[PDB]
């Protein structure tokens, strides 16, 4: 029993991350086979982020004035290219750690893992959610770009996120492994605000049936809803749509605690229309929406 | 900027984690050099767990009967003792993974990260607190016994926890790597009852400092208060006595953000007695007391 904000173990990744220098600015790439993953403001001064023109930047860059050390070992590199928003580093060495792996671009509500690292080491792990506004909510210092983002299926590691902008506001903004920003954010310093940061709401009744299972039962209550009255409430709250497509991917956990989705709907609106009244759900005083569907199944059946 | 609840990058403590089986009871082991450690309740059926004598059941058990699997391959069990709740099982192969490593017994307050495993397969790592009443609030279904907690120190795996016990409440006790319980709970299946949860004060306060640094700083006030007027207002609230050692451990946060930890303590006194009024501090709506000082400044600096 008991339910965390939980990462997938990092060994697989740690084994990927090394260092990337270009003149002064050093962040980290990710080292599968013989290509090294990095941003392309790696090549940028200061300067040059107010209006950096990146293909003409890069013709002053040649394959050696890209430092790529992994641990205390220096990489070769023998070719370099730009993939929209990425770097791709040939090196001569394939990453002997490269675990089997894919690239993918989630949608937001979609969780995954940060291993935030500095100078190619990593610092530490946790859990984000693409939010509906394409931002991440992180943890990223100067030195943290280039830093990923992960989900493991058995053996299979599918990368979804390398770190690039914080925004004025704190929030952050990156890219896919092809390099493409999530939302629509680019890597310049430039005027660029975060949209309605709206709450992932299957995300929330995934998490309230995660406290079900876990013995918090307090909020359940003796009503129902429809799709379109609790929409109606969704709405009010600044609450993704929830979707039959939401209503079918909550089957399995409807079906376990016998609570029936649109009953949970219920329960969520009285929440949203009454507060907590000081009360926690699984130690939290407000509703959690970076736990999936999948991740409530994953943690509550013990998945490795 | 930004500031998330974050584990160590667990893949020093993946590489040391085996699957332990004895008659039907599968849980997980640490493999340290030539020694597994396990709970020595890996030798009780479910009737033995009522009031198990560890001493008389391990007679029936020999090396043949530990069975021991890193991965796919089996190891070889050449010898078996009990060290209080633990057993270290001896093999023929040292770990060629072992780490840098330290068994350390930790203080309440104390953070430390859980890889929750099953089968020896890891399936997430979470960032815990020794709690004041000596229990941890963790994520451990069946199997998940002898997951193990643990700081890192650059490259020093420090070993506070090994996971054994459930109680009624759906909270978690455990031992050192020593296999000595925090607090008072057995390795029995009988009545123990937590004592009051209480909140980590320092950390508390850590967390504030933690905010501040990140913007939020709505709960800053024009007031100071006084250990002892502080400590009147703690009591009332269960949370844990502040104390000059706290004072001075908070120096340093003091130092950076420029604002006195009596004046700190001033905020925590209001947002005790006003509550948060349905404004978020780091994205919580309750005190967050699961990150020392240490800590903050680890995440706040960058350390790898
Ligand atoms: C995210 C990361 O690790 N980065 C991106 C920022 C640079 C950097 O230092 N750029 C910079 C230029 C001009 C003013 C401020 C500022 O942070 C380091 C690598
Ligand atoms: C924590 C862990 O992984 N364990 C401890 C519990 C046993 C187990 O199945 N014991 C058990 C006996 C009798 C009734 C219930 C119950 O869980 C598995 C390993």
């Amino acid at each position: 029993s008991g339910f965390r904000k939980m990462a997938f173990p990092s060994g697989k990744v740690e084994g990927c991350m090394v260092q990337v220098t270009c003149g002064t600015t050093t962040l980290n790439g990710l080292w599968l086979d013989d290509v090294v993953y990095c941003p392309r403001h790696v090549i940028c001064t200061s300067e040059d982020m107010l209006n950096p023109n990146y293909e003409d930047l890069l013709i002053r860059k040649s394959n050696h004035n890209f430092l790529v050390q992994a641990g205390n070992v220096q990489l070769r590199v023998i070719g370099h290219s730009m993939q929209n928003c990425v770097l791709k580093l040939k090196v001569d060495t394939a990453n002997p750690k490269t675990p089997k792996y894919k690239f993918v671009r989630i949608q937001p509500g979609q969780t995954f893992s940060v291993l935030a690292c500095y100078n190619g080491s990593p610092s530490g792990v946790y859990q984000c959610a693409m939010r509906p506004n394409f931002t991440i909510k992180g943890s990223f210092l100067n030195g943290s770009c280039g830093s990923v983002g992960f989900n493991i299926d058995y053996d299979c590691v599918s990368f979804c996120y390398m770190h690039h902008m914080e925004l004025p506001t704190g929030v952050h903004a990156g890219t896919d492994l092809e390099g493409n920003f999530y939302g629509p954010f680019v890597d310049r310093q430039t005027a660029q605000a975060a949209g309605t940061d709206t709450t992932i709401t299957v995300n929330v009744l995934a998490w309230l049936y995660a406290a079900v299972i876990n013995g918090d039962r307090w909020f359940l209550n003796r009503f129902t809803t429809t799709l379109n009255d609790f929409n109606l409430v969704a709405m009010k709250y600044n609450y993704e749509p929830l979707t039959q497509d939401h209503v079918d991917i909550l089957g399995p956990l409807s079906a376990q605690t016998g609570i029936a989705v649109l009953d949970m709907c219920a329960s969520l609106k009285e929440l949203l229309q009454n507060g907590m009244n000081g009360r926690t759900i699984l130690g939290s005083a407000l509703l959690e929406d970076e736990f999936t569907p999948f991740d409530v199944v994953r943690q509550c059946s013990g998945v490795t």
